[PDB]
C-alpha cells in the first residue's frame, strides 16, 4: 500500500537554439519539490536523462544536487534513479556509495537487474541504458544486434530468481514500439530498429519508463512513461508536461498523470509578419518561448529582433 | 591520536603535454595501503585536490575511488579543505550526505567558526579566499592584504575558543620566506601574499598546503605537507608524501614520511650520444626526463630517437 511517484527527462543544462533553459528549469524543480511535499510519496523514481550532456554546466549540476538534496535529505523520500543515453554515467554516479545510507540510490549499470532494490516490500528492478555494443560484449553474444535482443537478453538474466508472490516493477530507460516521437529525443541507433516489444515485460508486474518526452506516448496498462519536465522542442509546443502518479492498493495497481505548469510554454505562430509586430495577432502569453513562421519575405533592418522588442524571448523565425 | 597530513593533490595535473593522472593514480594507491598500515584517527586533506575548476570524468573518478577507500573501506574520518585551484561547488558535491561517514569537506572560509572536533583535538578550517571574496563578508575595507583577511577570519574564533583544548588550523596560504615551486600560482594580483608566522600564535598547530616543497617552512607549529608528486621540474629530485602528526596529552609531534613514485623529473645533461648509447647515469630509463644535450648536428629528429629508449621523455634542449 505505497505511493510512487515516477518522473523522467529533465535534461538538465538543455540549449534550445542558443537559450539556456536552467532559468525555467529551476522554476519547475520548485513546482516539483512543491507538490511532492503535499504527496509525501513513499518513493520517487527518476527514469533516466537527467542531463542533457555527458559536460554539464557547474549551475545545472548545483540544480540537481540542490533538488535531490531537498527530497531525499529534508523531505527524506527514497529516490531511485538511472542513467540514460543524454547522461553521463560517472558524473551521474559519483558519492552514489555515500547516498545509500539514506535511502539515494544511483545505477548507471546495466549489470544492476539482478540486484533489486526493495522498498516498502515492493521490488524494483532498475536497468539503466545501454548501447547494442557495451551490452553484446557483457555477454559475449554476437547475435545481440538490435537493442530488444540485448533487453530481452538483459530479463533472462533475472527471469529465474524473480518473486512472483511480491509486486515487482522495473525502472529502464527505452523506446517502445508504438510510441509517438518528439525532436527533443536523439535516435539509440545506426540503421537498426531501437524498439522494443510489449511481450519483453511480461513478467514484471509494472514498468516505470523515460526516453520518450510525450507523457501519453504509450498508452497502456502495464507500461508508461513520465514524459520531460518541460517542451523541450516546438514538436511539443502546447502539450502538456509535468509527473505520474503511482499507487499499489493492496494488489491494485493505479496510475494517474500529474501536469505541472512551466513560467513559460512553447508556441508556434503562422501569419503575416506587420500582423504580429504590429499585435494585431492572437497570442497565448507573449513572454513565451516563439516559433515565428511569417510572410513578407522582405525584411526592413533586423526582421527578428526588430520582434524582440515586442517579444523577448523569441527562439526561431521561419519565412 | 594521529593525523595524516596531506595537501595539493592537483587531480589532472598535465606537464609538458602529458596528463599526469596514470601517475597520480599510483600515487593514491599507494597512499592508502600505507593508510592500512597505519591506523590513523584523522586524515587532512589542505586543498589543491583538482588542478582546475572543470576536472575531467577521470580525474573526478580517481578522487571518489581514493577518499571512498579511506572513508567507507577502512573508515577514516577525512576533512578537505578547498584550495585555489579547484571548484568549491564540484569538490563540495554531496557534501551533506557526506557528514555521515565523518567525511567532512569545507570551501567556505566562512566555516571557521565552526570547528570539527574528533579524538579530543578541535579542527579549525580556513578553506582558500581572495581578498575580493573576504572583504564582502566583513564588509570591510580595512583589509586590502591577503595577511588582514587572515586575521580578520581568526579575530571570529578569537573570542569562541578554549586555550586549554588542541586547536588546529587547516589553511591554504603563503608563509612569510617559505620557498616557492614553478607549479604553484600566485595567490593575489600583484600584492604580497604572504603571511607572517605571528598570525597563528592562537594555534597550537596550523596544517597548511599551497607549497609544494614539504620543506617550504622549517617552523615547530607551522608545517608544509608538499605535494604529491613532483608536479615540475623546479621539483626535480624532491622528495614528496604526507606529515604524520601524533599527539599524547598535549606535545605534538610531527614526522615527514615519503611516497616513491613509479616515475621521478630528472634534469639530465651531457651529450647525444653517450645519453643515447646510456653511458651517462639514469636512474631509470622510465622516468620523465628533460635532456640539456650537445651534439647539434647529424640527427634526424632526436626527440624520437631517444623516446625510442626513453619512453617518457618530455623537453629537449640544446646547447
Ligand atoms: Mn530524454
Ligand atoms: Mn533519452
Ligand atoms: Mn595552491
Ligand atoms: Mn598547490
Amino acid at each position: 500500500m505505497a505511493k510512487i511517484i515516477h518522473t523522467a527527462d529533465w535534461h538538465l543544462g538543455k540549449i534550445l537554439n542558443g537559450k539556456q533553459l536552467l532559468e525555467d528549469q529551476a522554476y519547475i524543480l520548485d513546482m516539483f519539490v512543491e507538490k511532492m511535499k503535499e504527496e509525501e510519496p513513499d518513493i520517487i523514481v527518476i527514469a533516466g536523462d537527467l542531463y542533457d550532456t555527458t559536460y554539464p554546466s557547474k549551475d545545472a549540476i548545483m540544480l540537481l544536487e540542490q533538488a535531490i538534496g531537498k527530497l531525499n535529505l529534508e523531505l527524506r523520500i527514497p529516490i531511485i534513479m538511472i542513467s540514460g543515453n543524454h547522461d553521463g554515467k560517472e558524473r551521474l554516479n559519483y558519492g552514489a556509495s555515500w547516498f545509500e545510507h539514506n535511502q539515494l540510490f544511483i545505477r548507471t549499470d546495466f549489470t544492476s537487474i539482478n540486484s533489486p532494490i526493495e522498498i516498502n516490500g515492493v521490488n524494483f528492478y532498475t536497468l539503466p541504458y545501454a548501447t547494442v555494443s557495451e551490452m553484446k560484449h557483457y555477454f559475449e553474444d554476437d547475435t545481440i544486434e538490435t537493442h530488444q535482443q540485448g533487453i530481452t537478453r538483459c530479463i533472462e538474466t533475472i527471469a529465474p530468481e524473480i518473486d512472483e508472490d511480491a509486486v515487482n516493477i522495473l525502472i529502464s530507460h527505452l523506446t517502445v514500439q508504438g510510441g509517438k516521437t518528439s525532436d527533443s529525443e536523439r535516435p539509440l541507433t545506426i540503421g537498426t530498429v531501437e524498439s522494443v516489444q510489449k511481450g519483453v515485460f511480461d513478467i514484471f508486474d509494472y514498468v516505470m519508463l523515460g526516453h520518450l518526452h510525450h507523457p501519453f506516448s504509450i498508452e497502456d496498462d502495464k507500461i508508461k512513461y513520465s514524459g520531460s519536465l518541460l517542451q523541450y522542442s516546438f514538436s511539443e509546443a502546447g502539450q502538456a508536461k509535468g509527473y505520474r502518479r503511482l499507487t499499489i492498493n493492496d494488489g491494485i495497481i493505479n496510475d494517474v498523470f500529474i501536469p505541472l505548469k512551466p513560467l513559460r510554454q512553447l508556441e508556434i505562430i503562422s501569419g503575416e509578419y506587420n500582423d504580429v509586430i504590429n499585435e494585431k495577432v492572437h497570442v497565448k502569453n507573449k513572454d513565451n518561448y516563439l516559433h515565428f513562421k511569417l510572410k513578407n519575405m522582405s525584411h526592413i533592418t533586423d526582421p527578428m529582433m526588430s520582434l524582440k522588442q515586442i517579444y523577448p524571448n523569441t527562439l526561431a523565425l521561419t519565412n
